[PDB]
RNA sequence: GCGUACAGGGAACACGCAACCCCGAAGGAUCGGGGAAGGGACGUCGCCAGGGAGGCGAUUCCAUCAGGAUGAUGACGAGGGACUGAAGAGUGGGCGGGGUAAUACCCCGCCCCUUUUU
């Protein structure tokens, strides 16, 4: 928790085989990248997050 | 795989129950917050993997 | 009175507890930023607010 | 918040009677030059602000 | 077969004089042009082959 | 005659026995030219056609 | 990612464009509509030779060291209430001195332009 200074092009083996990686910083948006396996779902979509909060 | 944009002080629940969360940007560095639970580990990249597999 | 040659995105507080910053510089254009509490006022071209003050 | 887009020397007074001006821009450096009285304080957010935080 | 790597506007003759070029690429829908003689029954994809199959 | 939309490889035959089908897009270059019959002299891009014009 | 000379009070991002995704009930021709979002996209830009098929080149505090905690530090006289500064280069413009038979050019003390120093 709170790992400061993971620079743009690093962080290649974190979590466990899920690889959260910073790929591109432009101002105040940070294009994060998850490479989780296909049996583990990733959702960011607000309305998909509201329907994962509903059902 | 590429989630679009996650901005400063957002990103409530992504992936599984890990809350990979951004905590601002000071220049060209980031501050990733990961509140994964207390039996899964989050270590950094393959330097530590080659520490343990050369021990 | 010429306190500091302020860099792009340098400060977070200048003077007293008013939180006046900068952000965004395109050439000679410098976008100043005031994050004051809303009970006090700020104006770009104050000639009509001074003439309405005298009214 | 992002109220004003001044170039070099375009205004000399911003706001009410607190006298936060802009007097010359050295490119990326921008010069806040004030004429607030001695009974109110003017400071910065620097190592002297950490000195005033400590003492 | 797989006679690939043309750039924008690159090819002008494929086989005999049928003049199949490649226009600009916006997204993934490529803009295949053809400037053939119209006496051959060139069309779109296999829905028109289904149209001549029923006809 | 200029079909503006074709998707990535969704055809197998187009028109008569020429069967233009794309496979891949990176940059602004494209793959083309699959599955022509072998009896017609197919060559590219144009400099071999100028070489046969010298013949 | 690129232009704005424009513009008014409380929106850490105002107008084009590009860029992306989807539909056509679509054609003999660079045809329309919608949005700032959605889905598995190992992201952006650039070049080379060929045939029943695929390969190559460059990327941002690149400032370090450390964790499982809304961290430490490395960066300007080194801080300033006089409308404050200090240091270093360069393009130029004027003055005076030197590189001295002499002319032109190039360095040095002074003032303005650009740029560097949390």
């Amino acid at each position: 928790m709170l790992i400061l200074t993971r620079r743009v092009g690093e962080t290649l083996m974190v979590g466990d085989d899920v690889t959260v990686t910073v790929l591109g910083v432009k101002g105040n948006q940070v294009r994060i990248g998850v490479n989780a396996p296909k049996e583990v779902a990733v959702h960011r979509e607000e309305i998909y997050q509201r329907i994962q909060k509903e059902k």
